[PDB]
């Protein structure tokens, strides 16, 4: 029951990422070309909090913006892998950490006008560093540790530019307050 | 002082949207190809609240996700146009509304790994409908009105899937509470 009918779907790119240019017939009967990143595709985001009420974050270079941004560990969910598994894997790869309970937070679309991707946020409890990070070629990031009070001060001051990280922090806040970590 | 050096920048698409495939030399001296939506580019998002404590929102079809999503009025910032102006223009085009004060909220990058775009959120006060909406071909949306209490109940229940709309609501919340509208 889609409002738009597919006329032709052309693959514009397969990698680095898959992009399509779709010719469709809209709700007005007229034709339109839409370019987007098709789904189903997903990524997980995880706020790792330690028992001391600090968070394990990363400062990562995001080329399109030319800036290093403060973010929660994250990454694409692999084929056949669950969002939670990808969350635990990225936590280990990027911050060399493991955690106990992972509370799933509300999923969201970062930019539905251009990509089908769904981001799945999580709050990881009792996070602890157990190994060296495993960064891949193409990724430029460093892990850091900040008291949650400072992280949330930055959020309130509007200094958290990465939308997913900001949203993850907003959804995690009541849980952190409930658990006595904030 | 960028960590990566441009080798060659190829334009992959100019419209519907501009996409580039850039060959760069990374921090490891090795080459990598990065595909992204270059900047500077921006969009404005505006939460329009009435004097009765209701919000003027839209339910819009977002093709990549195949869903109609509940969103705050929004749109790309035109060349030479300010974020606030685009906010007032989209409010008028999509919801046929005008407002008094527009409080700027923290800007954010929806997906820095793929696009340079910066989203600029605003809280519009004393919003009122003064004309019929002006929807363009390609856009499929309808405007609605909901009490802010219901909007925030949905936010807390995790039912607001559009990330920008969710983040805009989270940043607007303290202002609404301060002004006695929530």
């Amino acid at each position: 029951m889609s409002p738009w009918e597919r006329i032709l779907l052309e693959e514009i790119l397969s990698e680095p990422v898959r992009l399509v240019k779709e010719r469709v017939r809209t709700h007005t009967g007229r034709e339109l070309t839409y370019v987007y990143r098709p789904g189903p595709v997903a990524a997980s985001f995880v706020l790792p909090v330690t028992e001391r009420g600090t968070a394990l974050l990363v400062r990562q270079y995001r080329h399109p913006t030319g800036k290093f941004l403060l973010e929660v560990p994250a990454g694409k969910v692999d084929e056949g892998e669950t969002p939670e598994a990808a969350a635990r894997r990225e936590l280990r790869e990027e911050v060399g950490a493991e955690a106990e309970t992972l509370i799933p937070l509300p999923s969201f679309h970062p930019q539905p006008s251009f990509t089908a991707v769904v981001f799945h946020p999580f709050l990881a409890l009792k996070a602890r560093v157990v190994t060296p990070p495993t960064l891949e070629e193409g990724e430029l990031l460093e892990s850091l540790e900040l008291p949650l009070t400072e992280v949330y001060a930055l959020l309130a001051k509007g200094e958290i530019q990465d939308a997913s990280t900001a949203l993850t922090l907003f959804y995690a806040e009541p849980h952190l307050k409930r658990l006595g970590l904030l």
